[PDB]
């Protein structure tokens, strides 16, 4: 039936997780959760993670490697690089295509996963939404 799997990056997801500031509002036990809501995935070259306009609702973090980014210009990211936020700010779509340059290693976090945090906890809706409606008000860019 179900199974369950190691986890070696532990420390390194919970760095990756505890390394993302919409999180960094976040506690202990909902980063412990977080990161072991986690799915640790490996992204052959070639394997795209995400498509362009993607339904804004999960979120990708890079361990080990290097990705791209679908633009006007050659956009590489290397490890410990973290994105999808802006998906889990509102659902927005990528707006890009981001594919694997070699064997890169991430790990997705459904958007639902945060949800059912932010559900739980009116403490991280709130901060959340402050957040949230602080960085809404203005991009950031330039």
């Amino acid at each position: 039936g179900s199974q369950e799997v190691r986890r070696g990056d532990f420390v390194r997801n919970w760095q990756l997780v505890a390394a993302v500031p919409l999180f960094q509002k976040l506690g202990p036990a909902v980063l412990v959760e977080i990161v072991r809501a986690l799915r640790a995935r490996t992204v052959p070259a070639g394997a795209v993670i995400c498509r362009i306009g993607e339904p804004g609702d999960r979120m990708f973090f890079v361990v080990e490697g290097s990705v791209s980014v679908a633009t006007p210009n050659p956009v590489e990211l290397g490890p410990g690089a973290f994105f999808g936020e802006m998906a889990l700010i509102s659902g927005e779509p990528r707006s890009a295509t981001v594919s694997a340059a070699t064997t890169v290693s991430l790990l997705s976090l459904h958007s639902a996963d945060f949800q059912m945090l932010c559900s739980s906890s009116p403490e991280i809706a709130e901060i959340f939404r402050k957040t949230a409606l602080e960085r809404r008000g203005a991009a950031a860019s330039a």
